RNA sequence: UACGUCCCUCUCCAAACGAGAGAACAUGCAUGGGCUGGCAUGAGCGGGGGGCUCGUCCCGAGGCGCUGAACCUUGAGGCCUCAUGCUCAGGGACACA
């Protein structure tokens, strides 16, 4: 009940989805929106390069006083980061989507990532202890990621 | 399509981070040598108040000699190509509906 969009040709498109990821929403937002037009192998290349800290993830919406870096001129930004926990959870999802392409009978080297959508999951409640006897919230904010990818060849 | 630009890499006249100046098989980097400076004579070995032993031989801080020795010298980043090592079709992304 979850996919906002459906593929054109569903017999040439493999889906993948995360139930409740427990990464930060505001970092898996930009980790995942950067691969929304990329092929599967160029999107996987980007994530192995964010881990090596050779390329960065551009923070374009939930940036808000992050440090500005020299590597965000690739994306036309000034500030971006290397969110390694949102990166490696998106690598588990690209590996699920290409396993779901092989059992459909499809070549995973021809898959363009159509449709990345990240939405907010239900938050999880903890507690921090402030001065003067106060107790105030310490929420988690996890996320929902979904993607298909449609084959574009010849 | 090309010229190219940017990232990663290297340098520091720049620098909170970006940006900047540069270099990109280049004495470029690494180590060594010499210079230049700093300290103040290294470990080791051998020949003095006194005091043991049976003229001799041992204990003794200090001293003297080899010894302006030894060590340190660019590194947030002194000098000299003075010698040699290391690189082996640099890699990614745009430029490009």
């Amino acid at each position: 009940t979850h996919y906002s969009r459906k593929p054109q040709v569903s017999s040439k498109s493999a889906k993948a989805k995360v139930s409740d990821l427990r990464c930060h929403y505001k970092n898996t937002f930009e980790t995942a929106n950067v691969i929304n037009g990329m092929p599967l192998r160029k999107a996987q290349q980007l994530y192995r390069q964010v881990l090596a800290k050779t390329r960065c993830i551009p923070f374009k919406r939930y940036n808000g006083k992050i440090g500005r870096t020299a590597q965000a001129k690739e994306w036309g930004q000034t500030k971006g980061r290397w969110p390694r926990k949102s990166v490696v959870a998106m690598m588990s999802l690209l590996k699920n989507a290409e396993a779901n392409a092989i059992e459909k009978g499809l070549d995973p080297n021809q898959m363009v990532i159509k449709h990345v959508q990240v939405d907010q999951a239900a938050r999880m409640r903890r507690r921090t202890y402030r001065a003067h006897g106060r107790i105030t919230p310490y929420m988690c904010s996890p996320c929902h990621v979904q993607l298909f990818m449609s084959e574009k060849k010849e």
